[PDB]
DNA sequence: TCGAGTAAGCAGTCCGCG
DNA sequence: GCGGACTGCTTAC
């Protein structure tokens, strides 16, 4: 078995390196570790090394690491660079790991824990721990086994055990319904004091040291908390024990407005879920508690207790125990759909970093490019201060308001990757400059020829063609990896829509469902036996099918990332390749990529039509172009085509037969024109979008930039059993609107574009008429909270305050003395509703913490004085007038000649 | 919100606009 | 009442 490391650190002159040996077994090593590093030297010396713009270097071989280190700050001194990588435990892993890491996952201790402490006077602080740590739930990857550590006796009550035997029995036989699955994999230890309760998980960490450390919120609450209670209760000693290094580093965490304080643990690698989720996802949620982020993955019930959690352990132990332990296992159920720690291995040894750095793609990026040019004996740049300068982005064509009825749009692979390879841009491919017309003068190629040499972006930037840049190089793999999970994805995602046509016919039979691959598309075999299978069965494919999708889509949307981030970097002051000549070079390429193709489709579509000067082309926004489909639908007519599915098929065909080639001749040309090194411009139809044949739906809409609708048949080829919306930028989209608003702006919408302006009509009079009754939780509107303390004067509002911020400061004079009360977080999101004029809180707002039910001692008054009519007017009748004007048809029914009769 | 980038939309404050 | 200048927040790409 090849080797592999599990965490590196270095701590003064020495690296410690936890590892699987050759034989599958974890060990670790204390290495004094001699890093080099590289200076400039004469062109006469003979050397190996070369920087990477084929300088000759000489390598310097340090003693120790802060040797190296003290060097560093002595040639900024002297004023001369010092090149090489100047974290030393990255180059100890390419020194000790110099080949293609195939790690194995069910040797690596992945610890998913959540520890409960009640608190009977607010939230219990973590720099403080004043209180005791209660319960204890740990999952060890490797043994398959939920710990549960239960403290009987405290300050704040005794208890009883926690019987295994009530929590596996349903609810409705008082049980807590433990998943069934989990039961026979829990390990429970009850303990007569805290002291002896956390001295036994300390040997237990001992025998079973995490080596991935994750659970909700662990890296701002759980790690800390634990760590400054043994620290209270033990001493410091006692408490580094939580690093197998036994050191620790209080870390500051800084942004704009405070800071915050975790604990990093030598030797361990931490990956908090809360911020996978958030950097992995791509959701925005109104709330990041467990129990919503779990409804919205899993579909699972929130967690019910009667009264507060300060009160839980005391009222019913045994619920509290059992929630704990349902809490650690819901973060594993996320993880089994989204597989984000999957994900983190794979990039993580794939740049060979410490895991934890999956989270920052320059150091990621720094790592991959450094391990690539060591390969060729290259000598990577010292990193340099710059200053932070705005530049340039894409191009987005503003469009003229209205409804559109057919549409087909295309897009562009990968576009900014596609540029840097197309390009070869790169640190060390920047060959100079030509003198640049204006950008109008390129798209309608008026321009000179920029050079008969070099590869040229429209920012005046040329390249050198005769080989690859480092960026080029590396960036390609990752896309490569990237279009097999994207290929796995669609797979699936088609496999998806094979068994939702099959459940319109389910067989009555007793069934079971196929054993089958979601990744590859299915064979006729396959589509013959689903075609005879009962609905349970096809209903349980199905949920396999979309966790395949799911899957596929985790792997393909981060590999997107990591190389749109590796553009993001040649744009950041803190990226070692930070250059704003490439960075523009590639923006300003994509202005000119997409204007160019919008007037070679224009050109293609008018000479196909007969027709002169008119704008096939209604939008476009970076990478892709919507095209008006109006006209080639009516070139056959409408009384034409059997059904709905007979002109999807007919545009698909024209889209890919007649429109891409002309697109790709388009592109070509434009390779020369720039003399790039590799035409790589792929753009290839997206959707196709319109009304159902044969009723009054509009089709589509756009009201602006960034905001539009369209009812979608065909999306990348996956031909849909049913019709989807494709909705960019509508208040339907985003995480502020109320969630009972969304829902019905998106019936509202599918009306429109299906069924049309009648149908609109009655939906909306209908809403108008009952929405009063709408859960005031799913009419809340929701915010981000920031800067609280500098918009309260007094505990009312300051100059300018927010709306948002108006509704704290009205929550907080309301819940006034009371320690019990939950407090808005600077910086977490909350609900937002108006109030009627009179109101006892004195103001025309109320916020409280988003995903929880308002505090009880003014959830009677909110409710009683909520302001249903401006809450309808700003969430819902303002975003409809949006649409309905935008798209020329009206949500009331307007007067006619006919109403005298 | 520690963690790659820019474009650009809407809500709301303040206050001009005879 | 609406718009511009501005802050705040959130989305498309
Ligand atoms: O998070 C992002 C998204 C997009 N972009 C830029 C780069 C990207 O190539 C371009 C187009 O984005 P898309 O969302 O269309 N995806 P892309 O073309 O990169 O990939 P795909 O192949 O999926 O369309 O906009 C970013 O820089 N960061
Ligand atoms: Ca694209
Ligand atoms: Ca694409
Ligand atoms: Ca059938
Ligand atoms: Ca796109
Ligand atoms: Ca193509």
């Amino acid at each position: 078995m090849k080797e592999f490391y599990l965490t590196v650190e270095q701590i003064g002159d020495s690296i410690f390196e936890r590892y699987i040996d050759s034989n599958g077994r974890e060990r670790t090593r204390e290495v004094e570790y001699k890093p080099s590093l590289f200076a400039h030297c004469p062109e006469s010396q003979a050397t190996k090394y070369f920087d990477i713009y084929g300088k000759p270097c000489t390598r310097k071989l340090f003693a120790n690491m802060r040797d190296a280190s003290q060097w560093i700050k002595r040639m900024e001194d002297i004023g001369l660079e010092a090149l090489g990588m100047d974290d030393f435990k990255l180059a100890y892993l390419s020194d000790t790991y110099n080949y293609e890491i195939k790690y194995d996952h069910t040797k690596i201790r992945v610890a998913n824990f959540d520890i409960e402490v009640t608190s009977p006077d607010g939230f219990p602080e973590p720099s403080q721990a004043k209180h005791p740590i209660d319960a204890i739930t740990h999952y060890d990857s490797i043994d398959d086994r939920f710990y549960v550590f239960d403290l009987l006796n405290s300050p704040y009550g005794n208890v009883e055990e926690w019987s295994i035997e009530i929590a596996a029995k349903l609810q409705e036989q008082g049980g807590d319904e433990v998943p069934s699955e989990i039961i026979d994999k829990i390990i429970y230890m009850p303990f007569d004091n805290e002291k002896e309760l956390l001295m036994e998980y300390l040997n237990f960490w001992q025998q079973k040291t995490p080596v991935i450390l994750t659970g909700w919120n662990v890296e701002s609450f759980a790690i800390p908390y634990v760590y400054n209670r043994i620290k209270n209760i033990f001493g410091e000693s006692t408490a580094k024990r939580l690093s197998p290094h036994r050191k620790t580093r209080v870390k500051v965490i800084e942004n704009m407005y405070g800071s915050r304080e975790i604990i990093t643990l030598f030797g361990i690698s931490v990956l908090d879920y809360i911020d996978l989720y958030k950097k992995f996802s791509f959701t925005n949620q109104p709330s990041y508690s467990l129990d919503y982020i779990s409804e919205f993955e899993l579909n699972v019930g929130k967690l019910k207790y009667d009264g507060p959690i300060s009160k839980l352990r005391e009222s019913n132990h045994q619920r509290y125990i059992s929630y704990n332990i349902i809490a650690v296992y819901r973060v594993l159920q996320i993880d089994a759909k989204r597989q984000f720690i999957n994900l983190s291995l794979d990039m993580g040894y794939y740049a060979k970093i410490q895991i934890q750095s999956v989270f920052s793609p320059i150091k990621t990026w720094d790592a991959i490019i450094f391990n690539s040019l060591k390969e060729q004996n290259k000598v990577i740049p010292q990193g340099r201060s710059h200053p932070v300068q705005p530049y340039p982005g894409a191009f987005v064509k503003e469009p003229i308001p209205n409804r559109y009825k057919y549409v087909m749009s295309f897009d562009l692979t990968s576009l900014y990757p596609s540029i840097i390879r197309q390009v070869n841009i790169s640190p060390e491919t920047i060959a100079g400059t030509f003198k640049v017309a204006p950008l109008h003068d390129y798209i309608n190629a008026v321009a000179e020829r920029p050079s008969d040499v070099y590869s040229c972006s429209p920012n005046g930037m040329m390249y050198y063609k005769d080989r690859d840049g480092v960026v080029p190089t590396e960036i390609t793999k990752v896309f490569n990896q990237r279009k097999e999970h994207k290929g796995y994805m669609l797979a699936a995602q088609r496999n998806g829509e094979i068994i939702k046509e099959a459940l319109h016919n389910p067989n009555l039979s007793v069934d079971e469902p196929l054993d089958v691959d979601y990744r590859f598309d299915f064979s006729d075999e396959i589509k013959e036996k689903i075609k005879k299978l009962s609905a349970k069965s096809l209903n349980e494919m199905l949920f396999r099918a979309q966790r395949t999708e799911v899957a596929g889509m985790t792997a393909q949307i981060n590999r997107k990332l990591l190389i749109n981030s590796l553009y993001g970097a040649l744009g950041n002051v803190w990226f070692r390749y930070y250059d704003l000549r490439n960075a523009t070079a590639i923006t300003t390429f994509g202005q000119m990529a997409l204007q160019w193709i919008e007037r070679k489709v224009n050109e293609y579509l008018n000479e196909v039509c007969g027709t002169e000067g008119e704008a096939f082309v209604l939008y476009g926004d970076t990478d892709s172009i919507y095209v008006s489909a109006d006209k080639i639908i009516d070139k056959v007519g409408e009384s034409k085509f059997r059904d709905t599915n007979h002109w999807v098929d007919f545009l698909d065909k024209f889209a890919r037969e007649r429109m891409e080639p002309a697109i790709d001749r388009g592109f070509r040309e434009m390779c020369e024109y720039m003399n790039n090194k590799q035409h790589l411009m792929f753009m290839d139809r997206e959707a196709i979008a319109g009304p159902p044949l044969g009723s009054k739906g509009i089709g589509g809409f756009w009201t602006g930039k960034k905001r539009y609708a369209l009812n979608v048949w065909d999306m990348e080829g996956t031909r849909y059993a049913e019709p989807k919306l494709k909705i960019m930028g509508l208040e339907t989209q985003k995480s502020s609107t109320p969630k009972a608003v969304q829902k019905a702006l998106k019936e509202c919408i599918r009306r429109m574009l299906q069924e049309g302006e009648e149908s609109l009509q009655e939906y909306f009079k209908e809403f108008e008429k009952e929405f009063r009754q709408l859960n005031y939780i799913s009419i809340a509107s929701v915010s981000s909270a920031n800067n609280i303390a500098k918009y309260d004067v007094g505990g009312f509002p300051g100059p300018k305050c927010p709306f948002h911020i108006r509704g704290i400061l009205t929550y907080n004079r309301a819940i006034k003395g009371n320690i019990d009360a939950p407090q808005v977080v600077e910086g977490e999101k909350v609900y937002v509703l108006p109030l009627r004029e009179g109101n006892p809180f004195g103001d025309k707002c109320i916020a409280w913490p988003s995903g929880t039910e308002i505090t009880d001692l003014i959830k009677d008054d909110v409710l009683h004085w909520m302001d249903y009519t401006v809450l309808l007017e700003k969430t819902f009748i303002k975003p409809l007038e949006g649409f309905t004007s935008a798209a020329k048809l009206d949500y009331e029914k307007k007067a006619s000649l006919f109403d005298m009769f």
